[PDB]
């Protein structure tokens, strides 16, 4: 089953040159993978275009910098993929109550 995480893992793989083998759900971008803000610009931009959603990294970065949130919520790959799953559900929310593919 191709989930939101399957795509995010591929993004970070081809962006940061980090092999898929060393990528895991509970891995943190900054803490574990060693991803810098400048590299994560490219990650969030590739996700923005790939999923076809507006990822506001300007907000997510600000949440951490202003102490309103932690890096865990927006950089751990499963948490990141949960926030992206939120945004793809948001554009899917435009669906008119017809529960069928």
């Amino acid at each position: 089953m191709t989930s939101t995480f399957d795509r995010v893992a591929t993004i970070i793989a081809e962006t940061c040159d980090i092999p898929r083998e060393t990528i895991t759900p509970e891995s943190h971008a900054i803490d574990d993978l060693g991803i810098d803000s400048l590299d994560f610009l490219d990650i969030a931009f590739a996700i923005d275009k790939a999923f076809g959603i507006k990822l506001p990294l300007e907000k997510w970065t600000q949440e951490v910098n202003d102490g309103k949130a932690t890096t865990e919520q927006y950089f751990v790959l499963k948490n990141l993929a949960a926030r992206i799953d939120e945004l793809v559900a948001a554009k899917g929310a435009l669906e008119h109550h017809h529960h069928h593919h």
